[PDB]
């Protein structure tokens, strides 16, 4: 629909402008939100930012973190929605959609182009990146503090340089931002360095009952709600585990089933060089991404949603290694 | 002392041996092949090897069979890359008191065994320096001599993570993948190739790791029976010290490693201020000031553990 150059035409155009991400944030998100807030305020514009969402605990020390907010009092002229591929993603927000007209930049090829303007270019690895050309295009001189918060999403979006998105211009842009001041060890602990004591004790549990199944090629854990209980931990200490168990040798998915509160069992899938878990996620009635999914049992005994699942994935999958 | 020199002496000699580290990481074996490969283009007979096996994650890397255990060889010139002391090129270091040797390093312990040594501690893995010289020697890069060149800036900054990640080594990282270095290809092999009995040895290590200085040292130890019960090696606890030092508040995480039997290894790893090397170096061993580590040989490993944490908390202390 639209190109950078008629972004950056609009952001000129226009004041007060409310800067607004998709809810359940991560690094990509923050990053887009900050970075093009900073920039827009310093050419003077009256901005706010907003994720309908609790921003997680790993950002607490970042700079400006505070501007991100939960319930913004603002009557903006023009709405930005970042990193956000369809409207209910920015949660209440989207009301704002028939009332404020509205800019959209993003890196998602399932992006619907609900904005009056659209840059939607996926080959990009990070809206974060996207956002790093939108600033200098307005002449945003950046600081150290400014290239940090840029240099978080394309970090995290490309799994810390090691997704099959990390290319010459993702390493470029690493590059560019770590020679403004962009502080990586700085990024890097507090994303992935920040984990509680106790989810190591919770780690083991699972890692003493992981199993594999189907040549090695199916890996799967659960977290009974009991077992949250014993480590004082909670769903929060657990989300990177499904992840983790994907990094085994020849596996090409790995589940994990998490029950917390009681009686609520989330399941994560993972799947690493062919499978689609969406599909599979989809038709337990969840859903997701081709290499990442999920679906939520709610009221049920996780001794029984574990057969429930793998029956199911165990079908999919061996039709899958057919044709 | 300086790279210059190191190219003349490269330049002097046609038959060369380039040796690496036992225990290899990836900034050895990226080292070795890096620097191996680009000799080779200046036309010279060179071999490469490491006293010691090689581990699986890097047997799909291109001309990994280039390094060998038992080089039928007889080198004018011995390089060694990324070794800080003799005894850390294992039988290798017979060859110092009859070949003339290069030493290309940057840790700063090491020990200036070769004739000639370039040892820059700023550099966050040696593998930058091999980029360097090869670039001084006029090497042209194809893809998979910038896979195996990124491999070493990868490993030893932890994959962009650690400390030393300065924009050196972004540089470096960007002009490596623009020659075709497969950044993802080297990620998938090192990160994603985790046998699944190592999983279970790690859930004994998580089992055992312990707290001190009130949350801000955390510690764990593998004796020989438990790699044995779990079919592990030292490769399968190659990456265990720096997941615990992502424990939020540690600053040093400390492995004990027993393998083989009556070697007793202690890796260490700080986060924001803590020189981990001083700690080795004062116990026989180096490193960097963020990792370090030492080996000890025929001791207990039951009076190891509390002499090496005694000595480490009096030196977080005096820190
Ligand atoms: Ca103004
Ligand atoms: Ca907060
Ligand atoms: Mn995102
Ligand atoms: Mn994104
Ligand atoms: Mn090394
Ligand atoms: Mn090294």
């Amino acid at each position: 629909g639209s190109g950078m150059d008629e972004i950056v035409k609009v952001l000129s155009q226009h004041d007060r402008i409310l800067v607004v991400g998709h809810i359940m944030p991560d690094g990509d998100c923050v990053s887009s939100v900050l970075s093009l807030t900073l920039g827009l305020e310093k050419l003077g514009k009256e901005v706010k930012a907003a994720v309908d969402y609790k921003i997680p605990y790993v950002f607490e020390k970042f700079p400006y973190i505070d501007k991100i907010e939960e319930n913004p009092n603002f009557d903006p002229e023009l709405l930005v929605v970042v990193d956000a591929s369809s409207p209910d993603r920015i949660g209440k927000f989207q009301d704002l959609l028939d009332k404020v007209p509205s800019v959209v930049i993003d890196h998602h090829s399932t992006n619907t182009n609900f904005g009056n303007w659209n840059w939607v270019d996926p080959s990009f690895a990070a809206t974060a990146q996207m956002i790093f050309r939108i600033n200098k295009a307005l002449g945003v001189e950046y600081d150290s503090n400014l290239a940090t918060l840029n240099y978080l999403g394309i970090a995290t979006d490309t799994g810390f340089f090691r997704h099959s998105n990390a290319d010459v211009r993702v390493f470029e842009d690493a590059y560019k931002l770590v020679k403004m001041g962009a502080d990586a060890h700085f990024v890097a602990k507090e994303i992935l360095e920040n984990k509680r004591f106790e989810q190591f004790k919770l780690f083991a549990e699972v890692l003493e009952r992981l199993q594999l199944l189907e040549n090695g090629k199916i890996a799967y854990s659960y977290i009974d709600y009991d077992t949250y209980l014993r480590h004082n931990c909670t769903d929060e200490d657990s989300a990177g585990f499904v992840g983790e168990l994907r990094s085994i040798r020849g596996v090409e998915v790995a589940v994990l089933f998490m029950e917390f509160p009681r009686g609520k069992i989330h399941v994560s899938m993972r799947s690493k060089d062919w499978f689609n878990v969406n599909e599979v996620a989809f038709e337990l009635g969840g859903g997701g991404h081709p290499r990442a999914a999920g679906v939520t049992f709610e009221g049920k005994k996780i001794e029984e949603v574990i057969p429930r699942v793998i029956n199911h994935l165990l079908k999919k999958f061996k039709e899958g290694v057919e044709s």
